[PDB]
């Protein structure tokens, strides 16, 4: 084997107008730790300033100087799609691949077979479903992610989109923008959240933060999860437990999807399960696009079974220009941005460095960061995932 | 002058462009039993509508027609409200009762009030009476009433939604998705987490306190000011930081929310001079009244980067002219004035409007919490929350739309 590694890092493009020389504000708020006690990332040092854009090609997650100083090769590219890409060419001899879920470099079974030297697939972000976990397990490849880095960010985004759907924000803003007023056109589809029932599939780090933020809105809170929360937490929040997600759906005005993507959860929202939803239900999905059958959502919107769908995640990513969720009525869509706010980037850039430092010094990666290690699901992977391949259709 | 039958003049907004809906997205509304703090829900003798129907538009008539005509009253409903010859101003000369909503307000200026020979009651179906010249009402012995707390919770939700939308850069990001882009860096170059930020509210009244309660779990620092300080127990539970004046509060805040009524004390309180007090890249959410903010001062602060965003549903005048600068500015989260008129809110203020009318026509006193002006002075909620004066100056620009 060898002591020097090729690190291949896939990042999204700089803004169309160029890498920013200024930002809207002087500083970021200080965050001391995560809810529940997990500490913030602890790299030995960082080479960036918090609040800077780190996730684009010019930002490089602040890793270049550290990696090159240790004699490694560091390759950064945004060109990820196809057999022809810079990514797939560099992939053959890469020891480490880094990408973000917002601009994911899909490690399919085929691509992993081509990556002869691959020892570590690192997600700068949360969720590894763009990596085929079964292949990684079989190859002894480590899969790691920076757990909890943007969980709270996404929770804010969920509550924002819930309110946006129920109150009919996006169509109302269009009227204001176009020179209209059109009150009746706006509120013909507009309700208060107060008194509604909201269910969450998975109360994990995001799901629980969502339930906490919804509590003062005086809604009824329902959830299901692979792992039940402690009674103290359920009593505090007035949570109503359900054994299965299908038992939960008919109770809910709003359903929010907070669960990772793996064979148990893939296309869990489909023509059949949508029949369990109340007429005029809302779905917010900030977890993974492929949790929902794309055309089933569209059909449910057109038939009135759903009063709205919003989320920032699509499949595949980037979404094709003709992807149907872009144009459907009653949509609150954004590109996949919620986990990559400037506040979040500072955290996953630091965590990325921490994981790499541990990896190259032969120290153990934090168990909470692990998805796959030593030929098995480990750490957060053992807790939140199941073995299998979720990358089908990413081409 | 005195008789048992009244002419009620009711100004409502137009039906949807495609026509009045006979069906809705959902089967019924959530049950709401009372308001936080104990004020009971409206108590009309009966209601002639189903909760969830569109009541605030001209075909909806606030569900009042059958009740009014059965008692021999004349009920005129119109959306034509702006200008000297509008249906509204012609019918106004002999009206005993005027009803309008803040979303499509029939401005009762001194001039209009002077022309209204029979006007005994100015009824706001909704909250905030600043579209009525209160000094003229006071002088004429006209009663001014509104349906207090009817949509306060609806607006607080709208506020949190817009704070999150501004801070996280929702509107521009959605634009990229709709136009076929992806463009992550363009979205998030302006995108921050709310967590850890400082949020101040001007006024913790029914809306302000509901906003503070909804913001608490987002782990922000909460600041506020008001004419009346909250009880120590409430400050303690929410970790609120009190300021005596709104100008002492601004320099601390990443985000400022305006929850205060419009009257001479608050008019244009956000202007070039007070904006110098804000942190760079501050956000303002204003769901209270458009005229709280000098409109061009807001535009200048957005263009200079003093503000990183401005959002709200309220404009001055209303409807906003097509060339109103807040329509085209960057970093805005604007909607037309809809937050207090969701289908859930309409059910409550329609019932409240009916309750006030029934009281008025039976000679029973209107609930104190509903009163703004009664018997020649600020009374009830009016005494608590308003100051005397005339806020309707410049409202004639609405006729432009
Ligand atoms: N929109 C974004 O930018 C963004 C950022 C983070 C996560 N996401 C996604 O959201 C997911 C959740 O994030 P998280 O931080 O809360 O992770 P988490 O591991 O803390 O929470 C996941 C929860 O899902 C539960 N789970 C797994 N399989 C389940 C099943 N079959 N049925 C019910 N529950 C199941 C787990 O028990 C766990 O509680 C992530 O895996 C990631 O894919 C999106
Ligand atoms: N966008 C909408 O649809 C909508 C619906 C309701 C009201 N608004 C507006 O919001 C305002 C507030 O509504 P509310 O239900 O909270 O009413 P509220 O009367 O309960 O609260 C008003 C608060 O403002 C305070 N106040 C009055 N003058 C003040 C001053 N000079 N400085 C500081 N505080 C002052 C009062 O003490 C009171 O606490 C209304 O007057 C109305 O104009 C908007």
């Amino acid at each position: 084997m060898g002591s020097m590694a090729k690190i291949l890092c896939v990042l999204y493009d700089d803004p169309v107008d160029g890498y920013p020389k200024t930002y809207a504000r002087d500083d970021l708020p200080k965050i001391d730790h995560y809810p529940g006690g997990q500490t913030l990332p602890t790299p030995k040092a960082i080479d960036f300033t918090p609040g800077q854009l780190l996730g684009s090609v010019s930002g490089e997650l602040g890793l270049r100087k550290y990696l090159e100083a240790n004699g490694h090769t560091f390759v950064v590219t945004s060109d990820k799609d196809g057999p022809d890409s810079v990514f797939e060419k560099e992939l053959v001899d890469a020891d480490v691949v880094i990408s973000q879920p917002f601009w994911p470099a899909y490690l399919t079974p085929e691509r992993i077979a081509k990556a002869k030297n691959l020892k570590l697939a690192l997600t700068a972000g949360i969720g590894s479903d763009h990596v085929d976990l079964q292949s990684a397990i079989d190859r002894g490849i480590t899969v790691a992610e920076v757990t909890y880095c943007n969980s709270i960010s996404v929770a804010e985004h969920v509550v924002m989109m819930i309110l946006g759907l129920v109150r009919n924000y996006i169509p109302s803003h269009d009227w204001a923008r176009k020179g209209g007023w059109n009150i009746a056109d706006c509120v013909e589809h507009s309700y208060d959240l107060e008194g509604m029932t909201v269910g969450s599939v998975a109360a994990g780090r995001i799901g629980l933060a969502v339930l906490r933020r919804l509590a003062p809105f005086d809604v009824k809170l329902h959830y299901t999860d692979r792992h039940r929360l402690p009674e103290a937490v359920e009593k505090e929040l007035g949570l109503v437990w359900h054994d299965t997600r299908e038992d939960m759906y008919p109770h809910c005005d709003v359903v929010t999807l907070n669960v990772p993507l793996h064979p148990e959860t893939e296309h869990m929202i489909n023509d059949e399960t949508l029949k369990l939803f109340k007429r005029g239900a809302y779905i917010v999905n900030t977890a993974r696009g492929k949790l929902a059958d794309r055309d089933a959502i569209v059909r449910a919107i057109e038939s009135g079974q759903l009063a709205g769908y919003a989320g920032d995640v699509w499949f595949p990513q980037p979404a094709p220009k003709d992807h149907p969720w872009r144009t459907m009525k009653w949509e609150g869509m954004t590109p996949h941005i919620s986990g990559t706010s400037l506040s979040a980037q500072a955290r996953y850039a630091a965590g990325t460095r921490e994981i790499l430092e541990c990896f190259f010094e032969g120290r153990p990666i934090r168990d909470e960061y692990l998805i796959v290690q030593g030929g098995a699901l480990a750490g957060t992977g053992a807790h939140s995932y199941s073995k299998g391949n979720a990358t089908g259709g990413s081409e």
